[PDB]
DNA sequence: CCAGTCCGACCCGCATCCCGGA
DNA sequence: TCCGGGATGCGT
DNA sequence: GTCGGACTGG
């Protein structure tokens, strides 16, 4: 039945309540998502049998509409669900169910987002670093990049340590952080809130990240901290912000899984760089390098802050393409992505990065198997990617440039 | 894209739960 | 019982 | 995390 979803029914199309966002400048938005089923080009109503039974050539769509206040209306490509999962079993869903079904997580997952939790800050620049960062009165901060999870820790006024993630989702396990967390909140200020990473050394992302969204509690991540704010002065200066957390810091120093990360002010963008090529050979990831007088801003709506720059190596290498593909939903359908090939005859799928969705999608309604195999089997595609998965040498956070 | 800001779609890896086919 | 694949919801 | 598109006037 419909009602047992939130949202309205009108003209055959069920819309889902709004989702009341606020932009950057201080302006309300909207986010509707909305689900229609589509049979030889009608709008058909949509009826309980479709929730058990399939009205055969039918396509329910599922679309969204984003709108700031008093602005332009943005609508989305139709994600087209043309079948059922797990069609063959009893938990079996029917083109209906199973549309209303992502629908309502795509809801539940935007509802999270949006508004004591805050979104941490986010870093902007790749690679460079403005030259606005040194022209300030004071130093900038460069910092040791840890390849974990982030993680923001505060109190509530019942006195639970609250730790949640980069999305707003409240960390299940992690008793052994959340511990001295709550011994930590005895002596240092009450309503201050610690952002850092989770993170274990000689560990790989993968490895850290299965242990923190695991309920089970091994107890094994430690809590790096690496900046802090409070909520009534996130226009604090980041100095300023981290003079107060070594304060913190200095009260209590000798905790097993909180830990301060050091900070190293310098001078000129080889100094930076230097201390990146020093980190890297200690075995992390890079450094974050961090603007003197950079306020604290959330990262609300995934806001990037042009007060923060990473500096990372960025890793390249040669894969032979052996098939393509296309994207299943939205804009993505009839979008072809690329397939390669490792030394183990194990295959992955790569985005190219130098097209445009009129190339993608006219190079996916002109190739045929039969000219895919004559024409591009076997060549070389130059692949970009963060790291090698050390479990099954795919390249991770990987995007093909060219051949 | 003038950048800025924001959305939307995707990659792999892992945790978990649901299911048969053994 | 036992083990895999499907599906989902996290993370970078 | 990646990137393209597209609205915004930061």
């Amino acid at each position: 039945m419909l009602n047992q979803f939130p949202g309205q029914y009108s003209n055959n199309i069920f819309c889902f309540p709004p989702i009341e966002s606020e932009t950057k400048s201080g302006k309300k938005a909207s986010w509707i998502i909305c689900v229609q089923v589509v049979q030889h080009n009608t709008i058909i109503p949509i009826t309980d049998e479709m929730f058990s039974t399939d009205v055969k050539d039918a396509v329910a769509e599922i679309f969204t509409k984003f709108f700031v206040e008093e602005g332009a209306v943005r609508i989305s490509k139709m994600t087209r669900v043309t079948e059922g999962k797990n069609l063959g079993k009893k938990n079996a869903t029917t083109v209906v169910h199973q549309a209303f079904k992502d629908a309502l997580s795509k809801y539940n997952r935007h509802a999270r987002q949006k508004r004591g939790m805050i979104p941490p800050m986010l870093v902007k620049y790749f690679n460079i670093i403005p030259k606005t960062f040194f022209e300030e009165e004071t130093d900038p901060i460069v910092q040791r990049k840890r390849n974990g999870v982030r993680a923001v820790a505060c109190q509530q006024g019942d006195g639970c340590i609250l730790l949640y993630s980069r999305t707003e989702k409240e960390f299940l396990g992690l008793d052994n952080i959340k511990k001295e967390l709550k011994q930590l909140y005895l002596f240092i200020d009450v309503r201050v809130y610690l952002d850092g990473e989770l993170y274990l050394h000689r560990k790989p992302l993968q490895w850290i990240a299965g242990q923190a969204n695991a309920k089970t509690d091994s107890s094994e991540l430690h809590f790096y901290v690496f900046d802090c704010f409070w909520s009534d002065q996130l226009q604090m200066p980041s100095n300023k912000r981290q003079q107060l957390l070594t304060n913190i810091f200095k009260q209590k120093e000798d905790l097993t899984f909180i830990h301060q990360v050091e900070n190293f002010s310098v001078k000129n963008v080889d100094e930076a760089l230097r201390l990146k090529a020093q980190f890297i050979k200690e075995g992390y990831e890079g450094a974050i390098v961090r603007n003197a007088n950079g306020p604290y801003e959330p990262g609300y709506n995934n806001y990037h802050s042009a007060h923060l720059a990473k500096l990372k190596p960025l890793l390249d290498a040669e894969f032979i393409l052996v098939d393509y593909t296309q994207g299943k939903k939205g804009k993505d359908l009839g979008a072809i992505l690329w397939v390669c090939e490792l030394p183990n005859k194990k295959r992955f799928v790569v985005t190219p990065k130098h097209l445009t969705y009129a190339d993608r999608y006219a190079l996916f309604q002109k190739l045929t198997p039969a000219l895919f195999k004559k024409h591009l089997y076997g060549k070389e595609l130059t692949v970009e990617y963060a790291e090698l998965s050390p479990k099954t040498g795919i390249p991770l956070q990987a995007r093909a440039v060219g051949f």
